[PDB]
This record gives C-alpha cells, sequence and structure tokens, in this order.
C-alpha cells in the first residue's frame, strides 16, 4: 500500500564512483508486483559534471521490501563546494495481472562530499616535552581536510635557549613529501644527551608553506571556489620542544 524512501537524506564522496539507495513497501498489503519509478532531478548539482542521469524501474517480486538504485557519481580533481542532487519517486502500479499510494518521502536529497582539497598542514600540539634520552624523536605533520595531489612541505628548525650543531639537538632540514591520498609523515630530530644539566632547553621545528608537484556566472565562481582547493598551512606550523632533565641516580 505505502511505499516510500527508507532515509530521505542521503551523503556520499565524489570518488565513490556511485550511490545506493533503498525503497521500501510499508504495508496496507501483503505481495506481489509493485513496482516504482525513480529518476533524479538537479539541485546545486548537475547532471554530467556532478552526477549521472538515472532513471528506470524497480520491480517487486514475493516476498521482499528492500530494492536498492544506484546513482554514479562524477568524479574529477577541481575542489568543489558540498553540493545536492534529488531523487523522485512516480507511477506506482496497479499490476492488472490498484489505487496509490505515494508515501512519504518520495523524495531524497543527496549530499555529494568533494574529495580536492590539497589539505592543510598542521603539527598536533603546538608545545612538546621531551628528555634527553630518546635519542631521535618523531613529529607528527598532518595532512587534513584532503589528502588529494602530491604535496611538498618543507620544513627546518631553529634554534632556541637549546642549542643545536650537535650540542643539545642535531639540526635538520628539507621538505616532506606527501603521497596523494597520504594524511600522516614525521619528522626526525636528534636530541643528545648533555653530561650538563641546564634548565628549560627550548628549540623550534617549524614548516613552511606547502606546493604541490607538477605532472559563465557559475562557472566563474566555480573556477574562483577551486583556486580554493591548494595546499595551505594550518592551526600549528611552528612546535616548541622543551627538554627535561636529569634524572640522575
Ligand atoms: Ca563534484
Ligand atoms: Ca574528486
Ligand atoms: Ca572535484
Amino acid at each position: 500500500s505505502k511505499i516510500f524512501f527508507e532515509q530521505g537524506t542521503y551523503q556520499c564522496l565524489e570518488n565513490c564512483g556511485t550511490v545506493a539507495l533503498t525503497i521500501i513497501r510499508r504495508g496496507g498489503d501483503l505481495t506481489n508486483t509493485v513496482f516504482v519509478d525513480f529518476r533524479t532531478e538537479d539541485g546545486t548539482a548537475n547532471a554530467g559534471s556532478d552526477y549521472e542521469f538515472t532513471e528506470g524501474t524497480v520491480v517487486f517480486k514475493p516476498g521482499e521490501t528492500q530494492k536498492e538504485i544506484r546513482v554514479g557519481i562524477i568524479d574529477d580533481d577541481i575542489f568543489e563546494e558540498d553540493k545536492n542532487f534529488l531523487v523522485h519517486l512516480s507511477n506506482v502500479k496497479v499490476s492488472s495481472e490498484a489505487l496509490a499510494c505515494l508515501g512519504s518521502p518520495s523524495t531524497a536529497t543527496v549530499t555529494i562530499f568533494d574529495d580536492d582539497h590539497a589539505g592543510i598542514f598542521t603539527f598536533e600540539e603546538p608545545v612538546t616535552h621531551v628528555s634527553e634520552s630518546i635519542g631521535i624523536m618523531e613529529v607528527k605533520v598532518l595532512r587534513t581536510s584532503g589528502a588529494r595531489g602530491n604535496v611538498i612541505v618543507p620544513y627546518k628548525t631553529i634554534e632556541g635557549t637549546a642549542r643545536g650543531g650537535g650540542e643539545d639537538f642535531e639540526d635538520t632540514c628539507g621538505e616532506l613529501e606527501f603521497q596523494n591520498d597520504e594524511i600522516v609523515k614525521t619528522i626526525s630530530v636528534k636530541v643528545i644527551d648533555d653530561e650538563e644539566y641546564e634548565k628549560n632547553k627550548t628549540f623550534f621545528l617549524e614548516i613552511g608553506e606547502p606546493r604541490l608537484v607538477e605532472m559563465t556566472s557559475k562557472e566563474e565562481e566555480e573556477r574562483r571556489i577551486a583556486e580554493m582547493g591548494r595546499p595551505i598551512l594550518g592551526e600549528h606550523t611552528k612546535l616548541e620542544v622543551i627538554i627535561e632533565e636529569s634524572y640522575e641516580f
């Protein structure tokens, strides 16, 4: 009798390649032979660009309340904001081999989350404490908001009350190479033991501007939003390293 959409709202990723939506019959009749016509309407997302066209008929054989439809999701590499498109149910039968009914929701809203932000690069903490022991130390550099593309993130150590050159820490410079879909990377810095106490030895580890490696009204804002999917620095671009002393014994 009543036949409608499981979830009034769906969501997916642009690279999902496709998105499954489920339809149901509530009751008011048993079985069998009910089929529902579905089709996609455009929201802020358009067919042929953000997704694929999607119309067909769904057949209900006996003893079943669950059928799924699948809409193709078009993927490219151009950063976009979130966009939506609708899927409508219509023309219920009426086997004749009845009357209505629509049911609710007869339409679903699919949200396509984009996966082309080159990422925001940041340290996890503004300050870290480490003992003189432990020699080398691992420092994670994060890529958030997106993993798309090969990004190069430069870094270096800045001498504080703690001196480098082989006194307190061993100077380190270079650039981390973030592969596509890759998120985390560690920086190794050599902390050495002093025959000497001193106090609160502080030195810094900084990351520079990231950059990626080589190889109409709507279209304009579309290309402007695209320029916002480039690699940028995050909340913490500089790490202060405090060194704890002792414990002799
Ligand atoms: Ca898209
Ligand atoms: Ca994409
Ligand atoms: Ca895209």
